[PDB]
C-alpha cells in the first residue's frame, strides 16, 4: 500500500543512476517495484511526478538539515561555521547525484520542479542573507554589498558549481576539492573588503 | 546567397524574443528570411543549426572582445580590470539574451552546444588562472586555494547568475546590480585571505 509508493520512488532512483527520465518508462517503473502499470496510475499521474516526489524529498532533507544547524550553533570559528552549512547541500544532493542530476534537467520542462527549485533557493538565500546580516551587526562581517545580492549570488554559485562536480562536467572542480573552494569564496567575500 | 544565410541567423535570433526553439519551425524561419523551406536546408540541416550558428558568433564575440583587452591593458586598479574582463560577458551576452536563454536550453540536448560551450568555458577559466597566477607571481594576490579551481568556481558562478539575471529568473540579482556584485566576489577572494 504505502510500501508500493515507496518502492516505486526507490526503483525511479536506481533506474535513473542509468539512464535519463525520457530513457525510463512507466511500465519500468512498475515492473521494478513489482506493480502493473495501472497500478502505478493509482499512486502516480506520471513518471515525471515521481522524479518530483523524490526531488522535494532531497530538498527538504537539505532543508531540515540546515534547520538543525540553525537551532544548535557549532561552537567553532566564522569559517567552520559557513563550511558546515556548505556541508550540508555537498553531502545532502552529493548522496542523491542522479535525482540531483535529473531534477537539475526537469526544470526546464516543468513548471512544478521548476517552482519547487525557485521556493526553496529563495528560503536558503533568505537565511544566507539574515546570516550575513546578524554577522555585519555583531561587527564581525563589513557593510560592503546588500546582504541579499551577495547571498544571491553565492547560493547561484553554489548550486552551479556543486552540480557541475556531482554530475562530473567539464569543466568543474574535483569532487574531493569542491567544499574548501566553494568554503574559500564565501568566507572571502563575506568578510572581506 | 551569403545574405540569405544571415537573414535566416536574424530571422531566428528575432523569433527567440518571443518563443522558444520548440516552437519555431524551419517553416518560420523560412518564411521571415524570404526562402523556401527547401532553400533553408541549402543553408542549415535543422533549426538547432541555426541556434548553434548563433551562439557560435556569441560565444567568439566575448572570445575576440577578452583577447582585445588582452593585448592593450587598462590604466587602471586591480579592481577595474578584473570589472573590465567580467563586463565584456555582461555586455556580449546581455546584448544577446534570446540567444543566450535558448543556447543555455540547448546545452540538455545537443552535444555539440554542450561542447561548444564545454570548450570556451575550458578557455576562459585557463585565462583567468593564467591572469590569478601571474597576480601572484608579482606579488599582488595571496597563494591560497589553487588558481585553475579558484577560477573554475568564479567562471561557473557568473554563468549562472549572469544568465538567472538576464532571465529575470527568482531568484537572481538584478541586472543593474549583477556587475558590481560578481566584481566583489571576485576580487574579494582573488585578493583576499
Ligand atoms: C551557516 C549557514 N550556511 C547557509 C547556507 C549554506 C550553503 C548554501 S548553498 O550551498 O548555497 N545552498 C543552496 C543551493 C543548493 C542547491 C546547492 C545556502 C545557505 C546559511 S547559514
Ligand atoms: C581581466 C580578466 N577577466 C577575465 C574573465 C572575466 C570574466 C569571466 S566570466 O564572467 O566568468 N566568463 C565565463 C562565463 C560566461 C558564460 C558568463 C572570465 C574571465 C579573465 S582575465
Amino acid at each position: 500500500g504505502d510500501d508500493r509508493e515507496l518502492a516505486i520512488l526507490a526503483t525511479a532512483e536506481n533506474l535513473l543512476e542509468d539512464r535519463p527520465l525520457a530513457d525510463i518508462s512507466v511500465d519500468d517503473l512498475a515492473k521494478g517495484a513489482g506493480i502493473s502499470r495501472p497500478t502505478f496510475y493509482f499512486y502516480f499521474p506520471s513518471k515525471e511526478a515521481v522524479l518530483l516526489t523524490l526531488l522535494d524529498r532531497v530538498v527538504n532533507q537539505a532543508d531540515m538539515a540546515l534547520q538543525t544547524l540553525a537551532e544548535n550553533p557549532a561552537d567553532t570559528d566564522r569559517e567552520n561555521m559557513w563550511r558546515t552549512g556548505i556541508n550540508v547541500f555537498f553531502e545532502t544532493f552529493g548522496s542523491h547525484k542522479a535525482v540531483t542530476r535529473a531534477g537539475q534537467a526537469a526544470r526546464a520542462t516543468s513548471v512544478e520542479v521548476a517552482e519547487l527549485w525557485s521556493t526553496f533557493m529563495q528560503k536558503w538565500i533568505a537565511y544566507t542573507a539574515a546570516v550575513i546580516d546578524a554577522e555585519r551587526d555583531r561587527g564581525a562581517a563589513p557593510r560592503t554589498l546588500p546582504a541579499h545580492e551577495l547571498a544571491t549570488a553565492l547560493n547561484l554559485m553554489n548550486e552551479r558549481t556543486l552540480f557541475a562536480s556531482f554530475a562530473g562536467e567539464q569543466p568543474s572542480v574535483p569532487e574531493a576539492r569542491v567544499l574548501d573552494t566553494l568554503v574559500h569564496i564565501w568566507v572571502t567575500s563575506i568578510y572581506g573588503e
